[PDB]
């Protein structure tokens, strides 16, 4: 079939050595340029988001061969690499005090952050349950960022050499960009950095210990259950299931722990607005919904920590449906599927809750005002006790000016509405399907622009279970742009959301067609040697230079590479490695010449969305 032959021709320029997706031991890297910078700050880093794509890639494929060879390796790799294993883990944890309370601060500056030890933690309910259900202690979710050819230096639990390397950045609050890190690892045992090797830079105690510390994405995760959904419905047409049995099986154990994500930060309880109330004693601090991360630190004590902040397009209802009803995807705890569909609902009210005036999904809310759980503002618009945050968990730049979230999000509920007929997903997906429509541009000249830049205005109504139209929250496009992976994924919701109207009411050809001509445009125009790729201005790239990165006076350390770590020191101080990149000079040239220098890139997830988008047209028409 045709729209599956692109998807063949895709997959196989993404399987080709040749075009170098994959590390030698197959790991996906972000993507093949390793000059670029934007979640990771370097290209041949992966994340959490990339394996759960590669599995997605596999499972699609899978279905249209027979051939689940690919998407069992794709797992292999995962569970392998990507996953701390028993020896990354090691532990006596206490889940009435699961952590010690650290408090979030508006500027990288104010950092490290002082641990306070009268702020009441509240008690992590799902732990014994777990332990009970798997014999382990062990945590079964990817971290979220690997350094997979050791381009760092870390290594593996320290050894400077070994390949794929838990590395973390992203530390020091909300305005901390991609610019404004200290790479470190994963694994600490002060090899590096300063005497206390990184962990001063972050938190303040009086002593500090050698450990270890993960931190999942919850998209990423869900995202891999969401994938292995459809790999168990497609075996199982095909009467190969079994071969898929104890893959199916990791799925659903991922989904079990992923419940950590349902949790404020410290188990307050949700409404709280005071750091020194009570703990929560149960699930009175879940908020049902996939937060920012989950995280677990542990001494080389335990601790165990959610997230208090929830952006919308880190949810996931057919991940969530699958999990809570789909008797194969059954977690094995006593209340796993249960509180998935506990989820799968309050998912769908938030969506809800969210939805513009206009239509497009507005970024989320927190349990935790400026993460010092803080006295809302007067008027604040709330979600069961949250606060309404139009750009929750980062501001530099803002988490919901990003348009890519609204496809990789609305994509995942025109999946369940397909799979559902849900009327609350069917009636959100079409105010915003018509929103969509109205932005999307396709140029007589068969060029393309989907938005790039959102900005928004006012807030919903406080949440009371039904949809009052949000007539004071207002979405504005600020720019647009050609983003292929967004692009792809756009065109991929419109595929399901379409195909749920035929199934369910008054079928949406404007979508189908819509969706059609931006994956036919695509396909005709930006394809490429080693995929498909735009030209692209990153103007910020700037930030190379001119970024400094703040450490605390006197504060001493060294990369692995040898790049000394004070104040005053610029992103690329620190990453002197950067200057053997094959595009320094351009870099370089750019920058002095005072424009924004230029790129195609071919991200891993991008041509794993353009793939996947065209293989949906051919399964769903
Ligand atoms: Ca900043």
């Amino acid at each position: 079939g045709e729209y599956g032959q692109r998807f063949m021709w895709l997959w196989n320029k993404i399987h080709d050595p040749a075009n170098g997706y994959f590390n030698q031991d197959g790991i996906p890297y972000h993507s093949v340029e390793t000059l670029i910078c934007e979640a990771p700050d370097y290209g041949h880093l992966t994340t959490s988001e990339a394996f759960s794509y590669y599995v997605w890639l596999e499972a699609v494929y899978g279905k249209l061969t027979g051939d689940w060879s690919k998407f069992k390796t794709a797992w292999d790799t995962l569970e392998k690499y990507m996953i701390p294993s028993a020896e990354d883990q090691p532990m006596s944890y206490d889940p009435n005090k699961p952590a010690t309370y650290a408090g979030e601060w508006e500027t990288p500056d104010k950092y490290p952050s002082p641990l306070e030890f009268n702020v009441p933690v509240g008690k992590d309910p799902l732990h014994n349950e777990l332990v009970s259900t798997y014999g382990s202690t062990l945590m079964y979710g990817m971290h979220w960022l690997m350094d997979v050819d050791n381009w760092y230096g870390y290594g593996k639990r320290g050894d400077g050499v070994s390949r794929a390397s838990f590395i973390n950045t992203f530390q020091r609050g909300p305005e901390e960009s991609v610019w404004e890190t200290v790479p470190h690892p994963s694994w600490e045992e002060f090899k590096w950095g300063g005497p206390n090797g990184f962990l001063d830079l972050f938190i303040k105690d009086q002593n500090y210990s050698k450990q270890w510390r993960y931190t999942d994405a919850p998209d990423a995760d869900a995202r891999a259950i969401q994938a292995t959904y459809w790999a168990k419905v497609w075996a199982k047409e095909q009467g190969k299931f079994n071969e898929i049995s104890s893959y199916v099986a990791k799925a659903a154990k991922m989904g079990d722990y992923l419940r950590y994500a349902m949790f404020d930060k410290y188990f307050k309880p949700l409404g709280c607005q005071d750091k020194n109330a009570a703990g929560g004693t149960g699930y009175d601090s879940a908020h049902y919904l996939l937060s920012w991360y989950y995280a677990w630190g542990g001494a080389l004590w335990s601790w165990k920590i959610g997230s208090s902040h929830v952006h919308f397009g880190y949810q996931n209802p057919m991940a969530a449906w699958a999990l809570a009803n789909d008797s194969d995807m059954k977690p094995k705890s006593p209340n796993g599927a249960s509180d998935w569909a506990k989820s799968l609902k309050r998912q769908i009210e938030f969506y809800r809750w969210l939805q513009s005036a206009e239509g497009a999904i507005a970024g989320g809310a927190t349990n935790s005002w400026n993460g010092r759980y803080e006295k809302y503002p007067a008027g604040t618009a709330t979600f069961y006790g949250m606060a309404y945050e139009p750009n929750p968990v980062y501001h530099d730049p803002g988490s919901n000016t990003w348009f890519g979230f609204q496809a990789w999000s609305m994509q995942r509920v025109a999946e369940y509405y397909y799979v559902t007929g849900d009327k609350d997903a069917g009636a959100l997906l079409e105010k915003w399907v018509s929103w969509v429509k109205s932005v999307v541009k396709l140029n007589s000249d068969g060029t393309f622009a989907i938005p790039s830049t959102l900005d928004w205005s006012g807030q919903p109504d406080t949440w009371n279970g039904a949809y009052t139209g949000n007539s004071n929250l207002h979405v504005k496009v600020v720019d647009y742009g050609t983003d292929l992976g967004i692009t792809a994924s756009l065109a991929n919701a419109l595929l399901y959301y379409s195909a749920g109207t035929k199934k369910y009411g008054v079928f949406d050809e404007g979508a189908k067609n819509l969706a059609k001509e931006l994956l036919d445009r695509m396909w005709k125009l930006y394809r490429d040697e080693k995929g498909l790729s735009a030209p692209e201005k990153r103007a910020d790239y700037k930030r190379f230079f001119e970024q400094e990165v703040y450490i605390p006076a006197g504060w001493i350390g060294k990369m692995p590479n040898g790049d000394v770590i004070k104040s005053g020191v610029k992103f690329i101080d620190i990453r002197s490695k950067y200057k053997q990149d094959p595009d320094w000079p351009k870099l370089e040239a750019a920058y002095k010449s005072g424009q924004a220098p230029e790129f195609r890139y071919h991200r891993f997830w991008a041509q794993c969305d353009i793939a996947i988008a065209n293989a949906t047209y051919e399964i769903l028409f």
